[PDB]
């Protein structure tokens, strides 16, 4: 329960380059952000990473400058992953919460594979209520209806595509759009219907403004989907949803 004397020492590297672009040479300034990137991601983002020793650090940045403790939260590896990309998919949520609470993270950045902190959620299981509230927190900073890089897909697709109702209803929970398409015009709701997440297809029923007749690329709605893939629990629960002329 110490401060890392390396990380602090690069962090004041940091701070002369922070200040003024002229400060470091080529050379500082490749090994200060180096520096910085490695031994911050050691304290956070280990398997055994300590929430309170992260806030202790956080304080101490803050302290410093404002602009070294935004430089430093958000700090980015070779992948374009976050500390906190790092603590939400390792599902460590006391790590998060103490990201969160510095108040200057920045939840919508996405990592090379077009991933924001929101979408990787979608790889964690919410075992306790503190996890869930600190998910809402998350959910409440940023955009969760941003489509990822790759084929624009949102945090909630990815949620029914990985089974996680716990996420799925934190989604909701916070009003996500259930009528984005992704590039190929796929719907949550298709997702939930093409793979058989009965339980996830009837949240996303629930949900007042569920349009059921969107279509994909092909021309197949939700239940066109659903019967293809003979998934005739979920077809019945769209039939019911629907008003046939």
């Amino acid at each position: 329960m110490e401060l890392s004397p390396d990380l602090i020492s690069a962090c004041l590297a940091l701070e002369k380059y922070l200040d003024n672009p002229n400060a470091l040479t080529e050379r500082e300034l490749k090994v200060a952000y180096t520096t910085v990137l490695q031994e911050w991601l050691r304290l956070a983002c280990r398997s055994d990473a300590h929430p309170e020793l992260v806030r202790r650090h956080l304080v101490t940045f803050r302290a410093m400058s404002a602009r070294l403790l935004d430089y430093v939260v958000n700090i980015a590896d070779s992948n374009g992953n976050t500390a906190l990309h790092y603590s939400v998919s390792h599902a460590n949520f006391p790590v998060v919460q103490q990201l969160l609470d510095s108040g200057v993270c920045k939840v919508d950045k996405q990592n090379r594979a077009g991933y924001s902190p929101i979408m990787l959620t979608a790889l964690a299981t919410l075992k306790t209520q503190d996890d869930i509230e600190t998910v809402l927190q998350l959910f409440r900073l940023g955009n969760i209806n941003a489509k990822a890089s790759q084929a624009g897909q949102t945090a909630l697709m990815l949620a029914v595509s990985h089974g996680r109702v716990d996420v799925v209803k934190a989604l909701l929970a916070c009003e996500a759009d259930v009528n984005v398409q992704d590039d190929d015009g796929s719907t949550a709701l298709m997702c939930a219907c093409e793979h058989g997440h009965k339980e996830i297809a009837g949240l996303l029923l629930a949900v007042p403004s569920c349009d059921i007749s969107l279509t994909d690329r092909d021309g197949s709605t939700a239940l066109m989907v659903a019967l293809d893939a003979g998934q005739s629990e979920i077809a019945s629960m769209l039939y019911s949803r629907m008003n046939i002329k």
